[PDB]
């Protein structure tokens, strides 16, 4: 049993709820919370500002130093960070974004990522302002992802759409 509420079980490990995720990670504070990141971990917007924001910045603070000491991530590739106030560790998950022209094949690795963890609290990889079609980033993500994974999906009306289109 774990600190989760409210969600839909899609499958024997997927779950999806509409939240926004920053809340979810206050509320439940989990052991690891995914990030919807880009190489560079810079934190502007969608998921990623909205996460920022959440810690007061420190976020970036400990992502700059990330990145002075390690350069860029790849697409498809993952870190973990601290999870500040929101979660112990924040695994920053580079998706494909198809409003850069990343093969969404990529998306698959992405995933991966997820495997190395037993329970995450995540987003859509890929959705959002980074261009890819929800519904086929769930697909992927149920077809990928072995370990136990809470789906937050901000958007009421995609949240519904992804339920009611699910097979
Ligand atoms: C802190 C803070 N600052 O602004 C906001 C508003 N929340 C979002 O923007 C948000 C939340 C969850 C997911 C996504 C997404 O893009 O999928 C976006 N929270």
């Amino acid at each position: 049993v774990n600190s989760f509420s409210g969600y839909l079980k899609l499958t024997d490990n997927v779950y999806i709820k509409n939240a926004d995720i920053v809340e979810e990670a206050k509320k439940v504070k989990p052991t690891v919370v995914v990030n919807a990141a880009n190489v560079y971990l810079k934190h502007g917007g969608g998921v990623a500002g909205a996460l920022n924001k959440a810690t007061n910045n420190a976020m970036q603070v400990e992502s700059d130093d990330y990145i002075a000491t390690n350069g860029p991530l790849k697409v498809g590739g993952s870190c973990v960070l601290s999870g500040h106030n929101l979660a112990k560790h924040c695994l920053h998950v580079v998706g494909p974004n198809v409003n850069k022209g990343e093969d969404i094949q990529l998306l698959k690795s992405a995933y991966e990522n997820f495997n190395q963890h037993e329970v995450l609290l995540a987003p859509l990889l890929s959705a959002g302002i980074f261009g890819a079609d929800p519904i086929h980033s769930l697909r992927v993500c149920v077809d990928t992802v072995r370990t136990n994974v809470y789906l937050a999906v901000f958007d009421k009306n995609l949240y519904d759409k992804l339920v009611s289109s699910f097979l």
